[PDB]
């Protein structure tokens, strides 16, 4: 069975909308979102649909761009580093569960390259 998704709403969190966090939503996430290989990462891994009954038995901190987008829209992050950490968790989860050369890994690799290019310079 699928776990509940990561939390995206928490009114008790200390909240900020920095220039970098606005940029991470308006520019970085929304550009990655339109990439041709973004679709597998636009929502939590559906282990039931994808017949990956061991996915959430190996991956303990799931992450996806749908969750990141919801977090950014809720000002869930205090700084850009917290949000960048979620992107890196998303890519790293993919590389952990899969193997070099798998289609999903090539797709994550492409998105990661673009992600690193877009975050090289923040406001
Ligand atoms: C690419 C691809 N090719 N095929 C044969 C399948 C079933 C896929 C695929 C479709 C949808 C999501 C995912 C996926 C997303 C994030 N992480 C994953 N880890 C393993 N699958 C993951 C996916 F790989």
């Amino acid at each position: 069975m699928n776990p509940p998704p990561p939390e995206t709403s928490n009114p008790n969190k200390p909240k900020r909308q920095t220039n970098q966090l606005q940029y991470l939503l308006r520019v970085v996430l929304k550009t990655l979102w339109k990439h041709q290989f973004a679709w597998p990462f636009q929502q939590p891994v559906d282990a039931v649909k994808l017949n990956l009954p061991d996915y959430y038995k190996i991956i303990k901190t799931p992450m996806d761009m749908g969750t990141i987008k919801k977090r950014l829209e809720n000002n869930y992050y205090w700084n850009a580093q917290e949000c960048i950490q979620d992107f890196n968790t998303m890519f790293t989860n993919c590389y952990i569960y899969n193997k070099p050369g798998d289609d999903i890994v090539l797709m994550a690799e492409a998105l990661e390259k673009l992600f690193l290019q877009k975050i090289n310079e923040l406001p």
